[PDB]
């Protein structure tokens, strides 16, 4: 049961979301417009920027903790831009599962978040075979 | 049957995979670590970015039964970075699958890819309730 | 039954050959001879500089049932310099044996073409055990 | 049996293979990649640069040779320069078998080596009648 | 079961490993080949810097298990340097054998700790009688 | 049967052995010992430097035995540094372990004498899982 979040600002383009039992946990999404004729035509280009924000104590108090030591803090961030003409967000789509699926294969089963990188991992594209 | 792309350049820090059948596609990992220990503790934050790129034609004129026709390329592009302290990697992790949620509820069956945001969207914490 | 190229261009250095029924494509040999004896010694050295070119259309768009459509040219170019004492020529000629085979190992029917480097690759010396 | 050559220095697009046995022995591979747009698309022309050295001593001392004379050197170097767009890798291997047959017409069965021309030979193109 | 530990940066001619669980360790090989100069003789010698690292902690404190750790871990340092031409690799790797060999005499059974100097200790070439 | 090493030089803190046989093969161990200061702990580093030294001859040239040797030997050498407190010697000697079997997997297996850097080698910490 993910606890909701509820926007505290907002504008045409820019909506942040404040979680309210924990303020400083923040999700945020940017969008930028803008027209470009790459052949003749003024493609619509979007550019969505997401971010996501925790405020992650980081005592290492390892053994153990026993009384309230002021927490202190580490920032946990992480920033996504999606950028691609509207007329072809249906690939755009696909583009982000194989996008999510590939940073998956590192940083959520391989050791890229341990600053590690494994040459041989299964990375691949949306296209098919 | 997702097709597999092959590391072309690589440093340790920093990979890039491409599609040998389409060059034009590239899935690239770079990673910097730095010690930013907080007073009386220990701290080494690993940044990580991760970005795919897809050059795609622009939407065949729909109206066509030309033989064929292929016009020039649109360039979409992903960028995901994350920050976050190793010590904490588990919870990181955990925030990971929240953010791709997060973002699959504006983006993947929202609107925020047609530069449309809906303010009643379900956003949500990783933490539970 | 390969199409014969004829001398156009000729001096007593270097010939230029061509198609008859295509210009574009050429083959040129230039030898530079020179004395660099070494001391008590005689020494003649003979580069020779070997050029093919062809001038080829790009791959033709493969999703194509256009009647024709034949587009402008692509530059392919092998350059090959060989530089050895007379003396030596017999040997000379093991090597470039040696020479044509390391280069297929890794070209002709290895990823070199496409930018691609195998590390274990059979690779040999002119001389044998 | 061609005494097997391992690689002592490797790059992303460089791997130079020297002789275990004989150290001064060896072969390059150096890799360049560009994007060229000939005709409004950046085709992926590689230019692959091949060099292969062997320090063959040149006493000629004829008649005869005796005791340990100090060996005296001389620098055996072949190198091949390929330049041609991926998307016609198929058509640049062909161009590569036309070209080493080219070479061998006057320089392993001709006298292009002993710094001679014969302006008769049969040289041909890759093309077939 | 020894812990396998990643190269965290690399270079043609140095690479630095790192442990996963623990960053402060590491080990490093440093390579750098240059040409040496003899009469009658042309030989490459090959020096390689071998570092390893650990960042342990201070010996514990007696008869107190404090409620949580607060190790003041210390630089646990070994360098080896080799130092010899490519060509008399084979004899090169015997001096290590008996290097070692040495080294554990008077460190790993003597008073290597202590620092002490045992006179007597037995000593040996790797020569042969 | 190894050769015995006698000391040539005796200091407090450093001796130097050589063979009876040959004179230029030498050992040489030299150390210096210092007290070390941490925040609530008072512990001893010991530093010790331990040099291997052959003149080994040229290889030998091939197919002609002089009728005299005439070997210009050529400076073999192998230093190995150890630094690390006294108090923790026990680990101290288990990073020593450690460090001689990385080495033998990059130089005394590996190419070690070519100087490559195999980049996939097997790497291990002292740790274990």
């Amino acid at each position: 049961a993910n606890k909701p979040m509820q926007p505290i600002t907002s504008t045409a383009n820019k909506i942040v979301w404040s979680d309210p039992t924990r303020l400083s946990t923040t999700f945020s999404a940017s969008l930028l417009r803008q027209r470009v004729k790459v052949g003749i035509a003024e493609l619509n280009n979007v550019s969505g920027q997401y971010v996501s924000v925790y405020k992650r104590p980081a005592p290492k108090p390892e053994g153990c903790a026993d009384a309230c030591v002021i927490m202190p803090n580490e920032n946990q961030s992480i920033r996504t831009v999606i950028s691609g003409s509207a007329e072809n967000l249906a690939t755009l789509k696909a583009e982000w599962e194989t996008h999510k699926r590939n940073v998956d294969t590192l940083f959520a089963s391989g050791n890229a978040g341990l600053g590690f990188l494994d040459p041989t991992a299964a990375i691949v594209s949306s296209d098919t075979t």
